């Protein structure tokens, strides 16, 4: 009944069914949720992850089409802080420890992955037809 | 105010932002809509289109994550017929003539494409980094 605010951040480069299923899990952690998604900036992703295929605008615009996504913070901070959680009134952080302080506060929620549905998975499936 | 039933069929192989934007247009043709999406069977697609990368289950499961999609008919008929439109109480068929009878009945609604956002577009973008 009481609306719970859930926050899930990530790069969301080349969104595939694995991401979508993870967004669905996060959205359905509780009966009544607001799922906020954070999309990392191009510069920080390149710098910390190393690379990024799609721009922030492309990655955000794709997520805007996903049913479970209620709100998008784009770009989002690379590091979640308690101040950030306070400002957006976030109840839980969904992710698949740097995250130890979130568990200690009961704010951490795990979401699981699905394999075999990515862009790479589909290119392999196509090229197996020819090589 | 009055709810309008919109129907958009297709293969929806390798769903990308172009498809999603087209589903959004179809969903927002009127203030109050139900967007029904038809997903073609593997056999008919292979036979008439020629090929298909993702199975019906994969293509349907992906569309299930798309916000604009209210209902899915999977598989859908390869050919829309008036009987089909009657059975599901469809008011309009959204598409991007075989379709002449739909225009004559005022049931035809065009939706436009977006280019440069496909899987192929993104592989090219990656490989341009290496070749």
């Amino acid at each position: 009944s009481k609306n719970v605010v859930i926050y899930a951040d990530g790069v969301y480069d080349m969104l595939h069914l694995g991401h979508m299923k993870q967004l669905e899990q996060a959205k359905k952690l509780f009966e009544n949720t607001t799922l906020i998604v954070g999309v990392t900036s191009d510069n920080e992703t390149k710098l910390f992850k190393g690379q990024v295929v799609q721009t922030l605008e492309e990655r955000t615009e794709t997520l805007k089409h996903i049913r479970w996504v209620d709100e998008i913070i784009s770009p989002c901070p690379w590091v979640v802080t308690p101040e950030f959680l306070e400002k957006y009134k976030i109840d839980y952080v969904a992710h698949d420890d740097i995250y130890a302080w979130l568990k200690r506060a009961g704010k951490f929620k795990a979401t699981q992955r699905t394999e075999g549905v990515s862009t790479t998975d589909l290119i392999v499936r196509i090229l197996k037809n020819y090589e």
